[PDB]
């Protein structure tokens, strides 16, 4: 099965996902200097006031802070986006080291990590159908930078040694998602993909110019997480990001000059 190793890595990829190799895959190195301002882009809408969390699993490449997506709780709207994207899940990709594990770049830097809230398109009724669209998902992409503490990542933090392995789920309710987020919503936009298996084309990625700073010992964290199921050998979960892919026939769009 695909994964992040030697054998089944990135580069392995494209022969069970050939789209691997498509025209819109992501990450991508963001070059700020090419990247074009488009004053008609919207002030993103971020509502999260009335989330609802339910769970967080380890699904064996990242952990997923699960939503309530049954109504209009957590939603996405406005920015390059039309209509309304519900949140269902964030997740993180990070390094085993503070010097890379983000999938995005930013002029070729890579920060310690990369958070990912995935939002579906309400016209599609489900995720699932919705990423079989290609404007089916809205991702807000944040990097993290590591220095002081973000206080809201915490409550994050501290349940992981309770979904250290593969398959763990945990309650997780009545966490704020907008103690996630940068004081700007300044962002970058275009067209990609979903950064892992099955690599499907249907995301408007979205973003932060801002990074978040969360502390050494909160990423350290991150890194105590297992791939592998419980009694099975022990790979710790880090480097779960893919590098950066082709831009193609694509720009970048800025919301600032
Ligand atoms: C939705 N995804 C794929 C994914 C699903 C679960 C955990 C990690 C990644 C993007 S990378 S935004
Ligand atoms: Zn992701």
């Amino acid at each position: 099965h695909w994964g992040y190793g030697k054998h089944n890595g990135p580069e392995h990829w494209h022969k069970d996902f050939p789209i691997a190799k498509g025209e819109r895959q992501s990450p991508v190195d963001i070059d700020t200097h090419t990247a074009k301002y488009d004053p008609s882009l919207k002030p993103l809408s971020v509502s999260y006031d009335q989330a609802t969390s339910l769970r967080i699993l380890n699904n064996g490449h990242a952990f997923n802070v699960e939503f309530d997506d049954s109504q209009d709780k957590a939603v996405l709207k406005g920015g390059p986006l039309d209509g309304t994207y519900r949140l269902i899940q964030f997740h993180f990709h990070w390094g085993s080291l503070d010097g890379q594990g983000s999938e995005h770049t930013v002029d070729k830097k890579k920060y310690a990590a990369e958070l990912h809230l995935v939002h579906w398109n309400t016209k599609y009724g489900d995720f699932g159908k919705a990423v079989q669209q290609p404007d089916g998902l809205a991702v807000l992409g944040i990097f993290l930078k590591v220095g002081s503490a973000k206080p809201g990542l915490q409550k994050v933090v501290d349940v992981l040694d309770s979904i250290k392995t593969k398959g763990k789920s945990a309650d997780f309710t009545n966490f704020d998602p907008r103690g996630l987020l940068p004081e700007s919503l300044d962002y970058w936009t275009y067209p990609g993909s979903l950064t892992t298996p099955p690599l499907l084309e249907c995301v408007t990625w979205i973003v932060l110019k801002e990074p978040i700073s969360v502390s050494s010992e909160q990423v350290l964290k991150f890194r105590k997480l297992n791939f592998n199921g419980e009694g099975e050998p022990e790979e710790l979960m880090v480097d779960n990001w893919r590098p950066a892919q082709p831009l193609k026939n694509r720009q970048i769009k800025a919301s600032f000059k």
